[PDB]
């Protein structure tokens, strides 16, 4: 029957709190995805090239890939600010130290099916007639067949607001590209660069249907299309930023003039360099704090802003992000810049997309004006020629320093993980099934182990015109679109924090500048400005 | 580190009728991935 309810909407974050500390954050969530026909129905392999990258000088601006449009749309969950309202992820940024990640339902139900009809009066009038007899196709990858493509590094999913109606965007995914850009050159001088996408090599073109790959349920306007409780297996998260440094591991040295005057324009004074003991990784006798004996090294030097290039084509190396120096650089820490949409933040009105270059506050970051190297003998007060200054040039390119080639990732490198970033961030990421997996991912901070959960693919059946579907290429068909809902459950689990200190750390407040960021206006324009996420100090030792 | 044979694995003398049967060694290992990967950085994730 058609005149029943199959569903209810449910958007309330319940934090059920357990016992222990424990608790259960069930995130539900529930918006309705206005889906549009598909505009072809064909698989299409596009070669995508630029004219930008093929004069000399634009070589960071690299549209050029090959991509495979295909027609089924997808229904994305993979982003923090759809199950999260900014009151309950302040209730998360204040409380908790870890968060597990649990469980994971979908469900599409209450579909709404129309035919849009045009008239052919003096305006254009268009008459929506409802269909009860066509459908809509679900297919819920339940062993991830196709590539599993997140729309949040593209601010590409779900609306977060839960009255706005959001839309599903079309899947489509990389296919091969032999990509030739070289020779590599300056922005001045002339060369004959060859800018082509050649063609794909027969050994890995990777053509993913949907259709042959995942089994389809049609559904009518009266479905009920329940997922099954995914159980997630990932590593429990650690939203307690770390603020030690090789100069703050271990235990400092002993001071013998102490201060005497209130105010810390006064400074006690340690011991001589020379008369101070301990273990040392040098060979010299004086014992500075600089050149100690610290467990680890925290961040790692990335060589930064480095192009590599891979049969695919160039790209730069992501960096781990982490919290920049007193001088904010941001570009060898990794910063995230990230732009949105109208439905993902960026109050309504007449402006340009919304910006926010951020950071976390995990105190490991180094900075590129700051660093120098010397020669093997320490030798204080150096020779000029022993000590590499970040004035001195590579290779005689004076604004490159030696830091843009220098790689200290050793063994011993402490490193903190990917923030997760709000309300635009990816949740979970698919393991790179790899044969050496790497150590962590920039795009997202959980990393699920076993087959990652089902991505969703919706696409309009064919409403097809009387006209005849044999030997011709593209055939007519009934413009229509669809409404249907789509209620989602994320149940995390997580630790509640325990103050085992005397001052008050900081947490998320509201100040009266801060009011306007989580407020409508007098139009009704909202914004999800984002939350610096990890407020929680903890200690790396 | 100078390893003699002699004083280190006990050995087998073999006439002309022998049958010298190794037992059964049972590996630990990685299961190999023969299938290669083709993806890259240009070709991770979700195209614009």
């Amino acid at each position: 029957g058609v005149g029943v309810s199959t569903g209810s909407f449910n958007n309330q974050t319940e934090f059920h709190y357990l016992g222990d500390g424990l608790v259960q954050i069930t995130a539900h969530a529930s918006r309705l995805v206005h889906l549009n026909m598909p505009e072809h129905e064909s698989y299409r392999r596009i070669n995508v090239l630029n004219s930008e990258a093929g004069v000399a000088g634009q070589m960071v601006q690299d549209d050029a890939h090959s991509q495979m449009v295909t027609p089924w749309s997808l229904v994305d969950a993979n982003a923090w600010g759809v199950w999260f309202n900014p009151g309950d992820w302040q209730l998360i940024t204040n409380n908790m130290t870890e968060l597990n990640l649990v469980s994971f339902e979908q469900e599409i139900f209450n579909v709404v099916l129309k035919t849009i009809t045009e008239s052919a009066t003096t305006p254009p009038t268009k008459i929506y007639n409802n269909d009860l007899t066509a459908s809509l196709m679900v297919a819920l990858d339940t062993n991830n067949t196709l590539p599993y493509t997140p729309a949040a590094p593209r601010s590409e999913t779900l609306g977060f607001y839960p009255w706005l109606p959001t839309k599903p965007t079309h899947y489509r995914y990389y296919m091969t590209c032999t990509r030739n850009l070289t020779p590599p050159t300056h922005t001045g001088q002339a060369g004959t660069i060859t800018n082509t996408i050649s063609a794909p090599t027969h050994s890995d073109v990777m053509f993913y249907t949907i259709e042959n790959a995942v089994p389809i349920h049609l559904l009518r306007t009266g479905d009920e299309f329940s997922t099954g409780t995914y159980y997630f297996d990932t590593k429990p998260l650690k939203m307690t930023h770390s603020w030690q440094t090789n100069r703050s591991l271990g235990l400092p040295p002993k001071l013998a003039t102490e201060p005497t005057t209130e105010g810390q324009q006064h400074t006690g004074t340690l011991k001589a360099a020379t008369d101070r003991e301990g273990i040392h990784q040098t060979i010299n006798n004086s014992y500075t704090e600089a050149t100690a004996l610290r467990p680890a090294q925290v961040g790692y030097n990335t060589p930064y802003m480095n192009f590599e290039y891979s049969d695919g084509g160039p790209f730069l190396t992501p960096i781990v992000p982490v919290y920049d120096t007193q001088y904010n650089a941001d570009e060898p820490n990794g910063a995230y810049r990230i732009t949105m949409g109208y439905q993902h933040g960026q109050i309504t009105t007449a402006t340009e997309l919304g910006r926010y270059t951020l950071n976390p506050i995990s105190k490991g970051g180094r900075a590129p004006n700051q660093e120098f190297n010397q020669s093997s003998p320490l030798q204080m007060e150096n020779t000029l020629n022993g000590t590499l200054l970040p004035t001195d040039p590579i290779g005689g390119k004076t604004d490159i320093h030696f830091t843009n080639t220098l790689n200290t990732y050793g063994p011993l490198t402490a490193l903190n993980n990917t923030p997760p970033i709000y309300p635009n961030g990816q949740i979970w990421d698919k393991e790179l099934d790899a044969d050496l997996k790497p150590r962590l991912h920039v795009t997202a901070p959980f990393v699920c182990k076993n087959n990652p959960p089902g991505q969703l693919f919706v696409k309009i059946a064919p409403n097809l015109t009387d006209d005849f579907n044999a030997d011709s290429p593209q055939q007519p068909r009934i413009i229509t679109y669809s409404n249907f809902w789509w209620k989602g459950t994320l149940t995390f689990t997580a630790r509640m924090r325990s103050s085992n200190m005397w001052n008050p750390i900081h947490q998320h407040t509201t100040t009266n500048d801060n009011i306007v960021n989580y407020m409508p206006s007098n139009i009704g324009g909202m914004r999800l400005y984002p939350e610096i996420p990890q407020l929680i100090p903890r200690k790396l030792y």
